[PDB]
C-alpha cells in the first residue's frame, strides 16, 4: 500500500520520523496547498492513504475536508486512529506535531494503517 | 454570545455536562445529520458558535467541514481549543465523549470559548 506522509515547517521533522517508522511495511513517499495537493494525489490514486503533519493537525483537517469526496480525521489518540478507518473510511489522518510526541505518533500512524488496509 | 452545545447518542451525556458548565456566561442551547443542520444555524446567525460531541469528535468533524463556510476543530487539548480560535478561526469545535473525560472537556470548551470572543 502507498502511504504519502507530508509536514509544513513544523510538521516536517515528525512527517520525516513516520516515514522512517512505516518504510519497511509501506510504500512511502515523504512529500514534504499541502493538504489540496496531497489530496489530490489521493484522488488520483497515487497514494492509497495520507498522513498530513503540521502544528495541532487542526488546519490540515479543515483543508483536507474541504477537497470534495476526501475524509480526513485528526486523530490524536490509538483507539482514534482505528475508528477513523473502520467507522470513518478516512483516507488521510492528520496530526499535530507541536501537541503530541513522536512515539504516540507512530503508534497512531500504525493504528490507522492496520485498520484501513 | 449564543453557543449551540449537542451531542449523538454517544455524546449526548457530555454535550449536557458541557452546556450546564457554560449556561451562566454564555447563551447556550443543548440540542442534542446533526453536524449539518447546527453547522448551518452558525452560518446563518442563529448561533456565534457551536460544540459537537460524538464518540470520538472525527464525523461531526469531517461533516462540520464540508459544509460551506464553516471550520471545525476537533479539539482534544486546551493548546489545540486556543489554536482553533485564534489561528484557524474555527465557529466550531468538536469532542469524543468516549476520548477524552468530562473535567478536560470543560477546560477545552473554556479555553476556545475564552479566545474566540472578546
Amino acid at each position: 500500500m502507498k502511504v504519502a506522509v507530508a509536514g509544513d515547517s513544523a510538521g516536517e521533522g515528525l512527517a520525516k520520523v513516520l516515514a522512517d517508522h512505516l518504510k519497511d511495511r509501506f510504500e512511502v513517499s515523504e512529500i514534504s496547498n499541502l493538504s489540496d495537493r496531497v489530496a489530490s494525489a489521493v484522488l488520483d490514486g497515487t497514494y492509497d492513504r495520507a498522513i498530513l503533519v503540521c502544528g495541532t493537525g487542526i488546519g490540515v483537517c479543515i483543508a483536507a475536508n474541504k477537497v470534495p469526496g476526501i475524509r480526513a480525521a485528526l486523530t490524536h489518540d490509538t483507539y482514534s486512529a482505528e475508528r477513523a478507518a473502520l467507522s470513518n473510511n478516512a483516507q488521510i489522518i492528520t496530526m499535530g506535531a507541536r501537541v503530541i510526541g513522536a512515539e504516540v505518533a507512530k503508534t497512531i500512524a500504525d493504528a490507522f494503517l492496520a485498520q484501513t488496509f
